[PDB]
C-alpha cells in the first residue's frame, strides 16, 4: 500500500539520476559505448548501491552510464520524456527536475566530459533537447514539470554560462540555477566563478538552490545562504549541527529539500543518530520529500514516504503539510503557483 496517495510535489531530483536502466543498455548499444554490465538487473546491482559509500565513491557511479547518454540528441530528449512518464505514475503533479548541461554536451565544452570525441551537441543544445523531452511528456501525461541546472562544484568555469542558460530558457523550462557535484571541495563554495554565478543571478532575479550540509560542515550551509544567496538547500541535515544557524534559518522560513533515502546511501545520516528529518516535522520546518538519484538508489518516491511513515511516523498530515511547503517554495512564477496551491487544497480535502 503506497504510504501517501495523493498529489506530491517534488523539487530535487536529477535527471541524470533518474534514467532507466533498460534505456541505459538500449543506448549502450545503439552507440557501441561500454557499459559495465548487459542485463537490466546485473547494471541495476553495479550503478545501483545498497549500502553507504563517500559522497565522491557515490558520485563516481555516473561514471559507469553517462557517456552512454551524453552527445547524444535521441538520448537526451528520451531520458527527459520518459523521467515525466515515471513521476506521472507516482502522483506526482509538479515537479523541478535538475541536471548539468555541460555534463551532456560534446561541443564547445572544455574540459570535453567523458573523454568525448568533438560532436555537434553543446551545452545550448542539451537545454533545448531537455526542454523539448520534457514538454512532450508534459503533453503526453499531464502533469508539471520544470527544469533546474546545475553548476558543478569541481567546475566554477562553466558557472557564468550556466546562469546565461537560465536567463535564456526562463520559465521554458528553466526556473532556476543550482550548485551540485562533489561538497568536498575544500573553499568551493567561494571559487570566483560560483560567487560571481550566483550574483548574477540575484541581479537578474534568477531563482538559486545549492546543495549543501549533505555531508559537509553547517559552514558550507551558512556559505550556501549568505554568500551564494541561495532561496532552498538541497539536503541541509547538517545544520542542525549549528544550533544558532539552524535557529536563524527555522525563523527565516528556509527551504530544505530533504532526500531521506539518498541519506543512509550517502552516508550523510548515521542510521543510529536521529535523522535530521525527525527534527525537521517536530519544528514544523519548511521542507520537502525527495527522491534525489532514484536510478542508483533504487528507488520510487514512494520509498522516501515509506521510510518516514515506517521509520519516523510520519502521518498523512505531515505528508499534506510539506507538499503544501514544498508548492509554496517552488520556482514557479506567482500565478502558477497559486494555481498548484489550489489544485493541492482541492485534491487534499
Ligand atoms: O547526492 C548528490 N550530491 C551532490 N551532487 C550530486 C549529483 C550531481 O549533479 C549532477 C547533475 O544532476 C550529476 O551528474 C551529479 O554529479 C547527483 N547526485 C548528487
Ligand atoms: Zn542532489
Amino acid at each position: 500500500t503506497p504510504a501517501f496517495n495523493k498529489p506530491k510535489v517534488e523539487l530535487h531530483v536529477h535527471l541524470d539520476g533518474a534514467i532507466k536502466p533498460e534505456t541505459i543498455l538500449y543506448f549502450g548499444k545503439k552507440r557501441g559505448i561500454a557499459l559495465p554490465a548487459d542485463t537490466v538487473e546485473e547494471l541495476r546491482n553495479i550503478i545501483g548501491m545498497d549500502k553507504p559509500l563517500s559522497l565522491p565513491g557515490f558520485l563516481a557511479k555516473f561514471d559507469y552510464y553517462m557517456p552512454v547518454i551524453a552527445g547524444c540528441r535521441e538520448a537526451i530528449k528520451r531520458i527527459a520524456y520518459e523521467f515525466v512518464e515515471m513521476k506521472a505514475k507516482e502522483g506526482v503533479v509538479y515537479v523541478e527536475v535538475r541536471y548539468s548541461p555541460h555534463l551532456l554536451a560534446n561541443s564547445k565544452v572544455d574540459p570535453m566530459p567523458w573523454n568525448q570525441t568533438e560532436g555537434d551537441v553543446t551545452p545550448d543544445d542539451v537545454v533545448d533537447l531537455v526542454n523539448q523531452g520534457l514538454q512532450e511528456g508534459e503533453q503526453a501525461f499531464g502533469i508539471k514539470v520544470r527544469s533546474i541546472l546545475c553548476c558543478m562544484r569541481h567546475q566554477p568555469s562553466w558557472s557564468l554560462e550556466v546562469l546565461e542558460l537560465c536567463k535564456k530558457y526562463n520559465q521554458k523550462t528553466v526556473v532556476a540555477m543550482d550548485l551540485a557535484g562533489d561538497e568536498t571541495i575544500e573553499g568551493s563554495s567561494l571559487f570566483p566563478g560560483h560567487v560571481e554565478a550566483y550574483e548574477g543571478a540575484v541581479k537578474n532575479g534568477i531563482h538559486r538552490t545549492v546543495h549543501a550540509g549533505q555531508v559537509g560542515s553547517p559552514e558550507v550551509v551558512r556559505e550556501a545562504v549568505d554568500i551564494l544567496k541561495t532561496e532552498r538547500v538541497g539536503h541541509g541535515e547538517h545544520t542542525i549541527e549549528d544550533e544558532a544557524l539552524y535557529n536563524r534559518l527555522l525563523k527565516e522560513n528556509m527551504h530544505f529539500e530533504v532526500c531521506p533515502w539518498s541519506s543512509y546511501l550517502t552516508g550523510a545520516w548515521d542510521p543510529k543518530t536521529t535523522h535530521a528529518v525527525v527534527r525537521f516535522k517536530n519544528d514544523k520546518a519548511n521542507y520537502s520529500l525527495n527522491t534525489d538519484d532514484p536510478l542508483i538508489f533504487k528507488s520510487t518516491l514512494d520509498t522516501d514516504y515509506q521510510m518516514t511513515k515506517k521509520d519516523m511516523g510520519f502521518t498523512e498530515e505531515e505528508f499534506k503539510r510539506l507538499n503544501i511547503n514544498a508548492a509554496k517554495s517552488s520556482f514557479l512564477p506567482e500565478e502558477e503557483k497559486k494555481e498548484l496551491l489550489e489544485r493541492l487544497y482541492r485534491e487534499y480535502q
